[PDB]
């Protein structure tokens, strides 16, 4: 555990990875989000010498080879810029009785310190897709669901915030939807 393998390490930057995109990391990250190149990105440079890496080494071009051990981030591919992935705005209602009401699921979505719904349509799998105008908004009052869609005039309901990412990518994904 307290050896000179890289291999402790690499699991390390992940951590570092991880968290510098969360939801509050990311949105408080002036280093990262002000140094944003135009798409988003950010110069390859300017974060491969974050000094929580800067502990790690000084390589440039093996730096973004491993980045790309964060699923929930994408980095150029040509290796000189990168753009965080933090959406997932819309939310999904499942186990709604196909007799239940706009008007029911309408309040289900409604949030405390978040704005009214900006779309509320019903999806195939029982499963509504609402969609937020915000992910910080959204992945948010999705939390404040937890505790009112916890149930409904006494009848549990279960839901999941919905992701968004590549469609044409990999099913090896052990999640499914």
């Amino acid at each position: 555990n307290s050896a000179v393998s890289t291999e402790d390490l690499k699991e390390c930057l992940k951590k570092q990875l991880e968290f510098c995109f969360s939801r509050e990391n990311l949105s408080k990250d002036l280093y990262l989000i002000s140094q944003m190149d135009s798409d988003q990105f950010i110069p390859i440079w300017t974060v491969a010498n974050m000094e929580e890496i800067k502990k790690l080494t000084t390589d440039p071009d093996l730096i973004l080879e491993v980045l790309r051990s964060s699923p929930m981030v994408q980095v150029d591919e040509k290796g000189e810029k990168v753009r965080p992935s933090h959406k997932r705005c819309i939310v999904i209602l499942r186990e709604i009785p196909e007799t239940t009401p706009i008007e029911e699921v309408k309040g289900l979505f409604k949030s405390e310190n978040c704005p009214k719904v900006i779309s509320c349509e019903f999806a195939h799998n029982s499963n509504w897709y609402i969609t937020f105008q915000s992910d910080t908004d959204a992945q948010q009052a999705f939390k404040y669901l937890r505790e009112e869609v916890k149930t409904f005039q006494g009848k549990p309901i279960m839901a999941r915030i919905k992701a968004i990412n590549t469609f044409f990518a990999k099913n090896g994904y052990r999640l499914m939807d």
